[PDB]
């Protein structure tokens, strides 16, 4: 049984799919968890979820109090459930998300630490209440350093994604590499909710959603301020509706993906039709990212309605470089406030700093780009209003900036190389 939920865009949506769970409760105190923080509830947890997925589906509650955990692996028709002051403390140990399970990390499919929440290959998964979700990071700080036998890694995992080599070949969690854990990583899911919960800091990447297809996240209140940070990361996902959240993040809120190279390629599965909603940046540095992992296709992404009232580095930022090959389609921005940015519209094509030297370039194949909207978009402050950086070999084709009004420009106006078709309408500046 579901509801359908409708959404408005300029390309066809269809509406999306909302599991309603069977009412039965599968308390994790029931399976033996004990709170305070000091007790490990990773098997009781286990155990709840053992039994409402065998009993046909409910919720797996965590009540008031804080309790400490390693990962948390879902089956089918769970939805886990954070009651208000309810704290899921994750462990630091890295011998607790032993052994490995395959996912991907910066874009390369690898087996690796489980994440925290992890989910493969399930349908109708969840995770909602009013509680909150606080790893602790002490391991974790460490593991943001890149020392030697962590670059060795990263260039393995390159080298083997990039020749093909079969993904169980590519074990990761093995002595120095470091490869550090996603908070939430739903892996080829359908039908995925996430409602209402918050987010105080992470290990690796906050919100990865995977391959999948059909869901809602909404009514979330984000922030975390370690590497590799960004609110939300959809990569090679589809049909998807984000509304009602706030991001506090020390990278970019929302950031749309599709691999990396050659292992993306092999893939062949864009992200596409995600629409974004009533939501707010209080701080970070972007608040639309496309890229720079964009091999696999983009294509049908639409923001609206949306606020970022402090200051950003850019707006709406699409990114790529000569590795890539792939293609990005129709992205829409409408309807958008800022206090103060760098950029309000950038586009770069040759975004290429960590992995310039680390690995070699398999192959040069330059990204199409071919439709990038913005419209009724405001901005109080910004050192320039837009600056567009095309490849000459295959220049970007067909940007329109509409009704942009921006109250005081400090560096420039505009600056466009390799550009074709750029339709500016009613833009509206002052300068001194
Ligand atoms: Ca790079
Ligand atoms: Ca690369």
């Amino acid at each position: 049984q579901y509801k359908t939920v409708k959404v408005k865009a300029p390309f066809p949506m269809q509406p999306i799919k909302v599991f309603i769970y069977p009412d039965r409760d599968f308390k994790i105190t029931d399976f033996g968890a004990v709170p305070g923080g000091e007790v490990d509830n990773t098997k009781a947890i286990a155990a709840a979820i053992d039994a409402c997925n065998k009993a046909g589906g409910g919720r797996v509650v965590v009540p008031a109090g804080i309790w400490l955990t390693g990962p948390v692996h879902f089956k089918s028709n769970i939805n886990l459930c954070l009651e208000e002051d309810a704290v899921l403390s994750f462990t630091d140990n890295p011998e607790d998300y032993l052994p490995a399970v395959m996912t991907s990390w910066e874009g390369l499919e690898c087996y690796n630490y489980s994440p925290l929440l992890y989910a493969f290959e399930c349908e109708n998964v969840a995770i909602s209440g009013k509680g909150t979700l606080q790893p602790k990071m002490g391991t974790w700080k460490v593991w943001f350093k890149r020392p030697a036998p962590h670059l060795q890694a990263l260039k393995e995992l390159y080298t083997k994604a990039s020749t093909n080599v079969p993904v169980i070949e590519r074990q990761m969690a093995i002595g120095e590499n470091h490869l550090r854990p996603h908070l939430i990583h739903f892996n080829r899911c359908k039908n995925v909710m996430l409602d209402g919960f918050k987010i105080r800091e992470s290990p690796f990447w906050t919100i990865h959603l995977y391959m999948c297809d059909g869901g809602i996240v909404r009514n979330l209140d984000v922030r975390a301020h370690g590497h590799n940070n960004d609110g939300i990361d959809f990569e090679m996902s589809r049909n998807f509706l984000v509304e009602d959240c706030s991001f506090d993040q020390g990278d970019d809120a929302v950031v749309i993906k599709a691999g990396r190279n050659q292992d993306a390629w092999r893939l062949n599965t864009p992200c596409e039709n995600i629409v974004i909603r009533n939501c707010r940046i209080l701080k970070g540095h972007t608040l639309l990212g496309i890229g720079s992992e964009i091999s696999g296709g983009i294509r049908n992404i639409y923001m609206h309605d949306c606020t970022a009232p402090n200051s950003v580095m850019r707006l709406f930022f699409v990114k790529t470089n000569h590795r890539r090959g792939g293609f990005i389609e129709n992205i829409y921005m409408k309807n958008v406030a800022s206090g103060t940015a760098q950029r309000v519209l950038e586009i770069d094509t040759e975004v290429l700093y960590q992995w310039k030297d680390l690995v070699p370039t398999y192959e040069k194949r330059i990204t199409r780009i071919d439709g990038i909207y913005m419209d009724k978009v405001t901005c109080e402050s910004a050192d320039a209003v837009y600056e567009l950086k095309g490849n000459a070999e295959l220049p970007v084709k067909n940007v329109r900036i509409k009704d942009v009004k921006v109250g005081s420009v400090k560096k420039f106006v505009k600056k466009v190389s390799n550009v074709e078709n750029v339709v500016e309408k009613n833009v509206t500046y002052s300068q001194k």
